[PDB]
């Protein structure tokens, strides 16, 4: 080794609006020539204790390394620890300018931003989704060691370490700080396992808020479990249950056999598929037209439509608005999920593709389906950095289909019987509950607002609420309500619901 390579400083990671995210601070590492430590052998106690190292241990280690040239005492300290260990004098201590990681914003933001390891190379979220980005390149420079590995001149800095680049994220750090209280404190109050919470911008694509609890500090990595680690909303898949409902609604309105004052009934909330009972929650319905299928969640209700219409429209909707599909993120350990397909759809299939079970999904694919279905039926590509130039995105549902389903969806939340704690204060908001059983439950809420233009969707996972009830109408949608208030405030958005 006749040549070292200076490190990189790594790219700033800021917000949308340049708050900042994770920053390379300047660190210390220390290094020493065996060679010429073992001629001050006399320092080494005094040069044991500012390293914090056993006096015997940190003798051993010298003795054994006695004839190599090079040897790490200690890496990244801070400056000044450094600045005191090269203040000792002691013959054969060589320092390192060095860079390491710090997270401003810490747990709050820990799932999206990630986290760099010893070497400050990308290791989770966007850290290493970024990493080539971020990291840069580092420099080499000449050095001249007589023989023993004593440093005489640096002979020609050749290349120059070329610093990585800044990345602004779509995250709005003010929606992230109300969206990670938010879930918290609802992870509190209903004793829950875990949770995940997801803002889109529907217009841009743009992931505006992506949260999980539990979360971990990332300046504080020592002791963690990888349970706190986990990108939940990215990793973790589920059956979507109901909130899939309004895309088997839009196959159906899109069919031309469908139209929202049509009734299906649903007596006695149960339907037998030869060996298969599709079962409803509720089992006190008749007729109910096809706003009341969604407000009472009837599995038997949207099957039956199922079969009216095929489940070949049904799979299109939703491998188009993105379930089950590849996200294009490229987050690390992200999962795509599964949208079963058939050449030959069975009775069983189709009910169960219809109501949301045998699918499963990410908290990231639910809340990108629900953005195409708020931007008037129009998908816009996933993105996790922010949107200068909006993606042309891609017309999944007619622009009219999409306006009625929304309508439905606002009804849902406001109608009798609804799913009234989503109400948004001054906005007319839309949106979907689901409760998938695992006996274990998972509560789900999907919604958009302002109903009228929205402008923006949101996905409420709470996993294993351990209060009476777990009902994703009483457990996620008081959480919707709460984060979609404060988001639509935070973003000037006008309110829709005035006299
Ligand atoms: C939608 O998610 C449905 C219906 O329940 N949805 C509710 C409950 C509130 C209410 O309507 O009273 C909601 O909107 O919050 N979810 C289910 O049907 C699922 N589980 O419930 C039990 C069940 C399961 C099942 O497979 C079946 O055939 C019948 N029943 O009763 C569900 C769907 S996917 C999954 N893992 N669970």
């Amino acid at each position: 080794v006749r040549h070292i390579a200076i490190p990189a400083h790594r790219g700033l990671i800021t917000d949308r609006n340049g708050e900042p995210l994770a920053v390379s601070t300047p660190v210390t590492t220390l290094w020493a020539n065996p060679k010429e430590l073992m001629t001050a052998k006399e320092r080494w106690p005094q040069l044991a204790a500012a390293l914090g190292q056993d006096t015997k241990l940190f003798a051993d280690r010298i003795e054994q390394n006695a004839e190599r040239e090079f040897i790490y005492l200690v890496r990244g300290l801070t400056p000044e620890q450094g600045e005191g260990v090269i203040a000792l004098k002691v013959p054969g201590v060589y320092s390192i300018e060095e860079f390491r990681r710090f997270y401003p914003a810490g747990e709050v933001v820990a799932h999206a931003v990630g986290f760099t390891d010893v070497d400050d190379r990308g290791r989770e979220g966007i850290e290493l989704a970024f990493d080539e980005w971020l990291a840069g390149v580092p420099g080499k420079r000449q050095v001249l060691k007589d023989r023993r590995g004593r440093v005489i001149k640096d002979v020609q800095v050749t290349k120059n370490a070329k610093p990585g680049k800044t990345l602004a994220l779509s995250i709005d750090l003010r929606l992230q700080y109300l969206a990670h209280r938010e879930l918290r404190n609802a992870l509190l109050e209903n004793g829950a396992k875990a949770g995940s919470l997801v803002i889109m911008d529907v217009k841009t694509g743009e992931i505006l808020a992506m949260t999980n609890q539990p979360t971990y500090n990332p300046n504080n990595r020592r002791n963690l479990q990888p349970a706190a680690m986990r990108n939940r909303a990215m990793i973790d898949v589920f059956e979507p249950g109901s909130t899939v409902k309004p895309f088997s609604m839009s196959a159906a309105l899109a069919s031309g056999r469908w139209k929202p004052s049509d009734i299906v009934d649903v007596y006695p909330g149960t339907l037998q598929i030869g060996r298969y009972t599709i079962r409803d929650v509720s089992r006190n319905s008749r007729q109910l037209d096809l706003t009341g299928i969604l407000i009472k969640s009837s599995n038997v209700g949207i099957s039956k439509i199922a079969f009216d219409i095929g489940a070949e429209s049904i799979y299109s909707v939703m491998q188009q608005v993105g379930l089950g599909q590849d996200t294009g993120l490229g987050f690390p350990g992200e999962r795509v999920g599964n949208l079963p397909n058939h050449r030959k759809w069975p009775k069983a299939e189709t009910a169960t593709l219809a109501y949301g079970y045998g699918l499963s999904v990410t908290a990231i694919q639910l809340a990108h389906a629900y953005a195409a279905l708020a931007n008037d039926g129009k998908s816009v590509p996933l993105s996790m950095t922010r949107v200068d130039r909006v993606p042309d995105g891609v017309q999944v549902i007619s622009p009219e289909v999409a306006s009625t389903v929304q309508g439905m969806l606002q009804q849902v939340v406001e109608a009798q019987g609804g799913v009234f704690r989503a109400q948004v204060p001054g906005y007319h908001a839309a949106g979907k509950s689901g409760t998938a059983r695992k006996n274990a439950y998972r509560s789900l809420f999907a919604g958009f607002a302002p109903a009228t233009d929205p402008r923006i969707a949101m996905v409420v996972v709470i996993d294993e609420p351990s209060k009476a009830g777990y009902f994703g109408g009483l457990v996620s949608a008081p959480v919707f309500s709460k984060v979609m208030a404060g988001a639509l405030r935070l973003m000037n958005v006008p309110p829709d619901n005035l006299p």
